[PDB]
Order: structure tokens, then C-alpha cells, then sequence
């Protein structure tokens, strides 16, 4: 059955989103095309994959249309949806989180979102507000109902603490890349935000199987996994994905097959044991860190990535 976190605004958000909009089916020499492939297989998890269904966008990924048709054509109810909507602070296309958000929900076809973060601390120059301003307007966006919950992605200790100082409302949200080969992306930033009671969200928490070594069939980390999914009789992805559960942690990953949708939605229906937790931690923690995201602001944090 269903888990969920609640959130310190005592919200509740479902405990894997399962469905995400970042990712196409990409040429080599691409486009910013329509991705048909896309709305249909959102399309379909929302008519299939039982539940309220957790869906990520990004104003970056600059799919609203994409979602927006699936959003259109499903009979889903919206309470049965909870939208992930995140503003580009990295690079610019909305002058503020106040227009981003207005422009998403038109081409979304919806009244509010779930939960609309910050999508980045390094803020891009052409940007005519700051951090504390852009948070203030998340603030607001919240005042006003047209976003449920707020937060952040990608922040740093430092980068939290500059919202602390002037927030009126805390971030209830986090979203760090986050996996068994990345246990904190930013230096200490696990253990801060658990401590201050912002709830993480992992991306690519299923980065050990994205990129796996080609020696990995001697590899512990690898060799255990097969292990527990031959005992639960799981994907190597389901354990993975409750592992980030049992760390008190929302994976968020997405999926090209509805097979795998629908197995990532499903991860509440085993359990892990607090041995099996430790040990996949300490095996990854073994390991030397992946990174696959903000790559080249946070590469030099890959020595205290697995500290």
C-alpha cells in the first residue's frame, strides 16, 4: 500500500514519484521537439499505475506541452496526481518563479502544483532577483495556493542557510541527486537537511545501474544487489529505490517502460530488513562516488561525496 512523507507543513507527498518529464528519447545531433513518445507513456502511468501518481517537471526540461496533453487526455483525477514543478534558476526562460509558475500552469492545463522548487542555487546572470527575493516569491506562490508545498533542489548547507535566514516558511523540500554512489551530494547536506527536517528528494537514485563499471559482476555493491532481488524476488531498481525510502529519502526516477513505472510504484510491497539498509549503504559508500548531475558546479565535492 501507498506510503507517503509528510512534509513540516504537516502535507502529505507520495513517498516515490515514478514519472518524470526530463527525460526523451534523444538524437545524437538533436531539437526542442514534441516527444509523443513521452505524453504517451505519462499518458499512460496515469491511467495504469495505481494511486496518486508523483510526476516531476522542470520549467528546463521544457515539456509542459508534453505533460500538459497527458494532463489533458487521462481521466486520472487531479487529487490523484501530485506535480513536481520546478523553476530554472540555472538558465534563464521566466524572469522570476512568480511568471515561471503562471506560464507552467496555463500550458499544464492545471490551478496549482504540488510542490514547486527552486531548481538551482547557481543563479544564472541574466536573472534580476536573488536567491532570498526568488524564495520570497515561492513564499508567496505558496500564499496564494498555487503551489501546495516549496523547496529546493541542488542546495548546499551554505545555500539552505541563506534561505533560513530570511524564510517565513521552511523549505519542506530538498531535491539532491542522491544514490549508494553519491550519499551526499554536497558536502554534509544528508545529514543537515534530515537534522533541520527538510525532507530530500533523490534524483538518479538509480545511478549505479545508469552507469555500471564493467567489472561490476565482481563488484560487492553489485553482487548484493542481485542477492536481496533474488530474495524478494525484485528489480536490482525496486531494491534500490527502497533503499533511498528506508534512508528517509523520496527516490524520484522515471522510466523509458510502464513495466518499470508501474515496479517503482510498487516498491512498498517488500520491506528491507535494517541489516540489508546498512550493508547497502556500506557497500556503497565503498564505492567511489557518480555524479551525473550540476557535473561541473559539484565535481569538486566528489571527495566528501561518500562521507
Amino acid at each position: 500500500n501507498q506510503k507517503f512523507f509528510t512534509l513540516s507543513n504537516g502535507n502529505k507527498i507520495p513517498a516515490v514519484a515514478v514519472v518524470g518529464v526530463g527525460t526523451k528519447w534523444a538524437h545524437a545531433e538533436e531539437d526542442a521537439t514534441f516527444s509523443q513518445e513521452l505524453t504517451d507513456i505519462v499518458k499512460l502511468s496515469l491511467d495504469t499505475v495505481p494511486g496518486i501518481v508523483h510526476i516531476d517537471a522542470a520549467e528546463m526540461y521544457k515539456t509542459y506541452p508534453e505533460l500538459g496533453a497527458a494532463l489533458k487526455e487521462t481521466k486520472k483525477p487531479r487529487e490523484e496526481i501530485f506535480i513536481t514543478d520546478k523553476f530554472s534558476s540555472l538558465h534563464k526562460i521566466s524572469e522570476d518563479p512568480k511568471s515561471a509558475l503562471e506560464t507552467a500552469l496555463n500550458k499544464l492545463g492545471v490551478d496549482y502544483v504540488d510542490l514547486y522548487l527552486i531548481h538551482s542555487p547557481f543563479f544564472d546572470k541574466d536573472l534580476n532577483i536573488d536567491l532570498e527575493t526568488a524564495w520570497k516569491q515561492l513564499e508567496e506562490l505558496y500564499k496564494s495556493g498555487k503551489a501546495k508545498n516549496i523547496g529546493v533542489s541542488n542546495f548546499t548547507v551554505e545555500d539552505l542557510k541563506k534561505v533560513l535566514a530570511i524564510a517565513e516558511i521552511k523549505p519542506q523540500v530538498n531535491q539532491i541527486e542522491f544514490s549508494p554512489f553519491l550519499q551526499n551530494q554536497t558536502p554534509g547536506i544528508v545529514e543537515f537537511s534530515q537534522k533541520n527536517d527538510i525532507l530530500l528528494e533523490a534524483y538518479s537514485p538509480l545511478g549505479p545501474l545508469a552507469k555500471k563499471p564493467t567489472d561490476a559482476d565482481q563488484q560487492p555493491f553489485y553482487q548484493y544487489l542481485k542477492e536481496l532481488s533474488e530474495k524478494y524476488n525484485k528489480t536490482e531498481a525496486q531494491v534500490l529505490l527502497l533503499w533511498v525510502y528506508k534512508r528517509g529519502i523520496l527516490p524520484v526516477t522515471t522510466s523509458a517502460k510502464i513495466e518499470r513505472i508501474k515496479q517503482a510504484q510498487d516498491i512498498f510491497s517488500f520491506d528491507l530488513t535494517e541489516e540489508e539498509v546498512k550493508k547497502i549503504t556500506d557497500l556503497g559508500l565503498q564505492h567511489e562516488p557518480v555524479r551525473l548531475w550540476h557535473v561541473d558546479f559539484y565535481t569538486k565535492y566528489n571527495s566528501e561525496a561518500q562521507k
